[PDB]
């Protein structure tokens, strides 16, 4: 049946905003995934560009492992098609939450085990998932989010 999940997307190279918008486009077009909500974008502040990050709410009929493959194929797709002969990767797609489930595999940890210490994740996530419970801490997102001045709305 249909599960609600949250993804975190980040990019700090090229047309960063396009990367993010293209990742969302691709994800929305996999079978078993539809994008139901999108956070605003945030910028986070040595000489390489700042990250843009956002969070995405999806409704999916996929298993969390199938969802992981979709995320990685999306990273892979955008990367392969980059102009620049080599360089740092263009896009990170991380699974933040999958229902209220906890998953501990070598290849997969959900909830993302570092989300709670990252404002560039929590702040955008709080814009679309304030009342969702993070099952490890058993706190809601809105109870975890904190102010961080280095994270600005873009
Ligand atoms: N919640 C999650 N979302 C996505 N990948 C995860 C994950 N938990 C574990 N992984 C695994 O970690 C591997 C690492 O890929 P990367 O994207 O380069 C880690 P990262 O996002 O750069 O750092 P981070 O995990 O601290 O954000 C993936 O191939 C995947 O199998
Ligand atoms: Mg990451
Ligand atoms: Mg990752």
């Amino acid at each position: 049946h249909m599960i609600q999940a949250y993804l975190g997307l980040g990019s700090n190279i090229g047309d960063r905003e396009s990367q993010l918008n293209d990742a969302i486009k691709i994800l929305n077009e996999y079978d078993g995934i539809s994008v139901s909500n999108i956070s605003p974008i945030y910028e986070t502040a040595t000489e390489q560009p700042n990250f843009l990050n956002l969070c995405v709410e999806i409704q999916t009929t996929l298993t969390v492992l199938q969802l992981l493959e979709c995320c990685l194929k999306t990273e892979e797709c955008l990367h392969r098609i980059r102009k620049e002969r080599w360089g740092p990767r263009t896009l990170d797609v991380d699974i933040l939450l999958y229902g209220e489930e906890m998953i501990d595999l070598p290849k997969l940890s959900v909830p993302h085990p570092r989300m709670n210490e990252r404002a560039f994740v929590l702040i955008p996530l709080n814009d679309i998932a304030a009342n969702v419970v993070e099952p490890r801490s058993k706190l809601k997102v809105k109870d975890l989010v904190f102010v961080n001045d280095s994270v600005k709305r873009y």
